[PDB]
């Protein structure tokens, strides 16, 4: 039977960890994978790792000049989450510099977008098989979420992007059924910029907080009907979310326009709790250090700063990096409602630490109704390495 | 189905070896978790070997200073009894210092304790994906079992721990359904200490041996009926079962009070047979070395010093550890009755030996109806290793 | 139920990729098998990756002189598709240093090729365990496919030789019925020469694009109904396919005879297209290297020279090697035609690369309804290794 | 439902390669356990490789020593047939420095020997865990088959030994049904010596040819009905198979009493045929190098020397030891008789080679219905290794 994502997100007080893999600690001996972007994404039964491969392993020469993007060399894979995505426990999924995958009820839905940077091209897997393709439609780089997509009862929903990385691109999103395209809309968004959308069901609609790289540092938000009617604008929120950033009382929010005059940007996410909204963000308003996640009492859908609850999962002096969303179905929390969760990416290596390489760890949290105390579950590896 | 317990314990004469990992001759050249706290519980199907990770691997600079007890890297994982707790057969169960874990009939529900020690958390999984939590109610290293907790149809209970190490703290009892907590119990044991406590299902409720690290060297005694009314107090027989104690004949027993005035503690299991008791000790009886459990007529109601069996399992020359308890459900052992069954620990390193870490090994036993020899399934291996 | 391969195959644009293992960057530090003549085949459900190990690891001694071509230390074995034949994912399927292997709905047959040139025997596995045998009927290095093999309704089809490599052999063909062999036809080719068929179903009937070692730069072409009445020939294509070849203007195509004066050969494959052909060639036309698909209008029934259609997979200056086909069942594409797709195998080591094995990894493509942009997803492994 | 093994075995004229696991080749570098005395034993469904591990691993110092034969590091673990006894595939089976399984239909069932010489315990398993036990009878060395057991609708058989190693020793059968034992037969063979006996189903009834240790170059015959009434004795063949044995001209045989006046032995087998008998010997009759299996006109039922068919496995120059039986069962191979199938041990290192160590790889055999050609499937691992 198709998967239900009908239901409203739990309203969640506090996060509660749901795993750390411990991969590079781990990788100074074992077989780990170089990596960057993993995320999670939950079947009826399980919740996966899917991650990004640089086709090499950790500790070995192969890992060298692993900071680039875009190798040939990239797969996507999946482990059990909370593993690590060592070689002999991770699933092949596809070949990807860029991803996201989910499941519909019955199988998993895999994207993997590789190719040139002129042409690149989205392999939809579907079972683990390929079933359809995108094509680059405006020749710079298709990319897409590298966080979780979406399905709602059978369909899937998600958002992908092509052109340049600092003006205007181009955004679209994709709807599909049994790894089959049925549908497409392009995103009006004159003046605004949407990268790595960090979506999940709520209310029986989709809903993503994505990446500005242009020059919002608040984060652009697109909220999905089924039948692909859109709503686009930013996070109300008057507190600056984006990396790098500026200060809190420095920054007017806005749920039209894009706000402060920073470059840049990273993957981060928000969820929607009825009016207010619990947002993640790296510690650092410069670095990718430390970070937390802060309930804004009506941040959705006003301007406001009211932060009525806070709580850091990695300290200021740990790495972080990207973050996104996911839920976990109701066939497995048992709960009426779908208990938000997210993770956070750890990175570590290239370029501010002295190796040859770059990779990172996670830890997953899901939304429990309790505040939990802060803490620092860093990646906790030390470096360099031997191969360094 | 909902998994029955309501059973009796199989009065049992000796016990037969269950497995033996060979972790840390194994982890001197394979990928094995740095770990302790090992422990086993077992489903309609499958017997497993749950453990603490210290987020690093044998062998390997990351597992130096493994002997602290609490960091973040902290893990727990499972994989199936008797096989290693090595990287690419271990499953994640959950982020943990300090855990418990069993199963009902349906999923396996964990208990994962992490934080900081001022401000714990307990993190109730069941099917892999948490489900609830308790945050630390006294301050002060919120913890728990180390070894199985219980399932008596379909409803699971264990016992946790909050306070201060040496002194009085307080212990409560929880009870869940289907990783949802249902209820809840402050015993009452003023001048008492328990901590660590190895139970087991027996006549319809749950008996645990417990540990006292303030004065007793005997082991707090605590029985359960599913209504959470409990009856509380020491182990009966006149035998000190803690460790470090002192000698057997310089010892007084009490069903009522803590004997002895060592600090300190080490954990430990006993199992009821109807009677009788069978008790599990290190051999010395200042040192975390040898192995041996005794049958004693009527230790369990009165304060008896009469050993009817002896059997040895690591001898005195031989380091061990923890040890605990469990059984093999009905649907497993075909036995009218629950089969009495435990495992020791067998730490190996620091404090004690020449390595930069600490780590142990295991050797689950089962309650056979006949006596077993005596030998010695240390865990056999050469140190130190490269690492050091 | 047996599974269906009656239909049509799907009239497909271009290829889109499948996976890449990274056997060898991987293979540099974890334990991957040193192999060559990987290929794939699917079931129902999954896609697999069949390979022949040379009994031996990556970086390790005992990868020394892995060019040979048989030693009684081969074996057949098989992982998920896109995985790396590692030890601990790898299953075992027979004892081979010649092989094919494919399903027939219920369970997988694999023919394992091993022994003395002179007497050589093929073991026929169904389900894992051992169910036919033939033995060599000509003495002299009997050997078969390197690419799956082809089961219709039931029952399975294949293509061997026994004979001298660069002169007339004798061609085979085998079917089968669960491991157990039920019919047999002798190939009529006189001054011909069939090797290492890529094969598929195809309107019912089973299609194979063989290689002609003796004189042919063009490749033999076998149709095979299931009454085992044949026809048989070239590729009459009016260009060269084979490696190496000459040029293409200087090629006379023929459906019926070889042509070109160029002995040795490489494996390959085609995928009829109605009347077109999918063709598979290294770029090089003299050495293993690079890769490309071509379509040519009418390429199958006439001797045409039209491309349609150009793909590149490998480029020229990066290594390639052996080719073949396979289908996606319906069960597993829901498309109502069999998907083509194919996979390339990229041979590094000696004999031309400085390092005392030899060893290859693998891209699987596949069929979709689009032109897919040029690329190289070559093996991308650093050489030598250290054991050089 | 329980397996059937009533039928009768597959009348056989040669027999063709099951496997190969590589695993000394493969061990030079990956993580495979050091073992002895593997062997083989199928389900309905799979055939797998039951051994005995040294606890540690090959290239680690740990393998020290392992040419000793009991130690309480000694376990029994099990792989899918042909894969190698690395740690991340091998199942935990029982404590076992001697051992045999086999599988009723519905779960394994496994005899764990460990314990002190003089007080050896079998620790039954069934459905991996823990249920019946016998204690050592006669104290000196409990020991049993190291080859596969037998079940013959339901209910299992097997055969084990207590006493010395080089006189009259003492021979017990006995029977379980799931775990359990419910009969047993002590074997009347006064100057005789029965030891690690390679059994399999036959017409309804339990077949051996075991190992005399004591005199006879020719080995004892045990055939058993399910009632435990037994008849035993010797092969009748006038051919010597033991090792060391005299030569064949220089052999008388009786199916009475023991031939030869050489002491010591290695563990073999014999598969009834009508009654003629395959019988398979290292071809060295001195040292454990070669082998080869003859098919003997009556052999069985009479003092034939009569060698109607020959085959060879490993040539002389190289090395070999244990060998043993067992079948696959009607429900793997279809046939309408039980397929008489064995494996050849291949041990290394100490003794005879120049390493720390001792290990064993493996081949498999199974009887098809023509001759098969010679050839030698040998370890091949390069001796010594790094650890030595
Ligand atoms: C800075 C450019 C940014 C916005 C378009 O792209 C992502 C930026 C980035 C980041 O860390 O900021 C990650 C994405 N990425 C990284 C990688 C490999 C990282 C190896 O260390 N592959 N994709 C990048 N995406 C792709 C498709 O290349
Ligand atoms: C000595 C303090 C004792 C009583 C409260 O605590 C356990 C004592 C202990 C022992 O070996 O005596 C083990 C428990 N522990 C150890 C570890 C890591 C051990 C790494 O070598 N984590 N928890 C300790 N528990 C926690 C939650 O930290
Ligand atoms: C050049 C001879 C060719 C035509 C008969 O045989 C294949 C040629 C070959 C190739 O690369 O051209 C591959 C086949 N082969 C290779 C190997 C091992 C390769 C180890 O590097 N086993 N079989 C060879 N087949 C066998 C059964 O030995
Ligand atoms: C020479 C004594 C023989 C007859 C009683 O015993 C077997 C002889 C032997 C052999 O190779 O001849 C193998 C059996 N064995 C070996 C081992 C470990 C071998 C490690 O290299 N464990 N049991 C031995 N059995 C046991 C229970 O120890
Ligand atoms: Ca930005
Ligand atoms: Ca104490
Ligand atoms: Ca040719
Ligand atoms: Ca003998």
């Amino acid at each position: 039977t198709y998967m239900n994502n009908t239901e409203a997100i739990c309203d969640v007080k506090g996060f509660a960890p749901f795993s750390k893999d411990n991969g590079i600690r781990i990788g100074s001996r074992g077989h780990i994978f170089v990596i960057r972007e993993p995320f999670v994404s939950c079947s009826p039964i399980e919740c996966r790792t899917f991650f990004l491969t640089q086709g090499s392993l950790l500790n070995d020469k192969h890992s060298n000049g692993t900071v680039k993007d875009r190798s040939p060399f990239r797969t996507l894979m999946s482990v059990k989450v909370g593993q690590s995505p060592n070689v002999y426990q991770a699933r092949f999924e596809a070949v990807a510099w860029s991803a996201t995958a989910c499941h519909d009820g019955k199988k998993w839905m895999t994207v993997g977008v590789t190719g040139p940077d002129s042409k690149a091209v989205a392999v939809i897997h579907y079972g683990g098989v390929p079933t359809d393709v995108i094509n680059s439609w405006a020749g710079d780089i298709l990319r897409t979420q590298e966080s979780s997509c979406t399905c709602i009862q059978g369909d899937c929903y998600w958002v992908m992007t092509d052109g340049p990385a600092n003006r205007q691109a181009q955004y679209r999103i994709y709807k599909a059924n049994q790894g089959r395209i049925i549908g497409q809309a392009d995103i009006s968004f004159n003046g605004g910029h949407i990268e790595e959308c960090s979506c999940y069901p709520n209310d029986g609609k989709v809903e993503c907080v994505c990446r500005d790289n242009w020059t919002g540092t608040n984060r652009p938000v697109l909220v999905i009907s089924p039948d692909l009617s859109y709503r686009v604008g930013y996070l109300c929120a008057g507190i600056p979310s984006d990396t790098p950033r500026g200060e809190d009382a420095q920054f007017t929010g806005s749920c039209t326009s894009p706000m402060g005059n920073q470059g840049y940007g990273v993957k981060g996410f928000g969820f929607r709790q009825g009016t207010d909204v619990w947002m993640g963000r790296t510690i650092s308003r410069t670095s990718r250090s430390g970070f937390e996640i802060l309930r804004i009492k009506n941040g959705w859908t006003q301007t406001s700063k009211e932060q009525v609850r806070k709580q850091v999962v990695v300290d200021n002096l740990n790495w972080s990096g990207y973050s996104g969303s996911f839920t976990l179905p109701v066939e497995l929390s048992g709960k009426d409602c779908l208990v938000p969760c997210f993770w956070v990416e750890m990175i570590r290596g290239k370029p501010e630490e002295k190796t040859i390489w770059t990779s990172s760890s996670s830890i997953v949290m899901c939304g429990v109704d309790y505040e939990i105390a802060d803490w620092s579950w860093h990646d906790g590896a030390i470096l360099p390495f031997d191969i360094d």
